């Protein structure tokens, strides 16, 4: 099943110049508990705004360039990136914009982190139908020393 994992600030801003403005060490442990041992798809920018393989998860990297580093795996679209995973029970899908919007609609499962900051990007997540979807956990934090806001974290179905 594909699953999208994302953190969003207000307004669904998820990025601005090949970044992320906030620094919520939670999200960063919840991030990693959620994808680990398990593959992470994720477009070319994000790839670089990474700057390495993340570690006990398949890295796989969209981009309709050849790849340039072994220690992942490049493929050249949604299809075959989805093969690259094989048989495994969640796909984990990271980022950035345009991969989101792209797999959105195949997807069964979001994992939000809804973080109350204010942040003017240049990326935003995509506008998903509400109605589709199904909260089914949820908790709130307030912000702290490690986190500097607020956030929630989310977990939806689609119907
Ligand atoms: N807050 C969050 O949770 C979160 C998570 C990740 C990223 N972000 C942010 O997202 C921004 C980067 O997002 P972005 O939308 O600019 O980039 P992106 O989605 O990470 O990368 C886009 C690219 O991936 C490749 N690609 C995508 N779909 C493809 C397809 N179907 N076939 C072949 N190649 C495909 C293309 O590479 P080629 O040009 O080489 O073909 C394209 O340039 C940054 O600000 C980052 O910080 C936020
Ligand atoms: C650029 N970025 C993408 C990123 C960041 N936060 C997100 N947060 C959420 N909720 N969802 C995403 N898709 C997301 N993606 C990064 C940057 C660094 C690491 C990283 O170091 N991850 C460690 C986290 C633990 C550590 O901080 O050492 C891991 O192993 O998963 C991950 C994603
Ligand atoms: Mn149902």
């Amino acid at each position: 099943m594909i699953s999208l994992i994302a953190a969003l600030a207000v307004d669904r801003v998820i990025g601005m110049e090949n970044a992320m403005p906030w620094n919520l060490p939670a999200d960063l442990a919840w991030f990693k508990r959620n994808t680990l041992d398990k593959p992470v798809i994720m477009g070319r920018h994000t790839w670089e705004s990474i700057g390495r393989p993340l570690p006990g998860r398949k890295n796989i990297i969209l981009s309709s360039q050849p790849g340039t580093d072994d220690r992942v795996t490049w493929v050249k679209s949604v299809d075959e990136a989805i093969a690259a995973c094989g048989d495994v029970p969640e796909i984990m899908v990271i980022g950035g914009g345009r991969v989101y919007e792209q797999f959105l609609p195949k997807a069964q499962k979001l994992y939000l982190t809804h973080i109350d900051a204010e942040v003017e990007g240049d990326t935003h997540f995509p506008d998903y139908e509400p109605d589709d979807w199904e909260s089914v956990f949820s908790e709130f934090h307030d912000a702290d020393a490690q986190n500097s806001h607020s956030y929630c974290f989310e977990i939806l179905e689609r119907r």
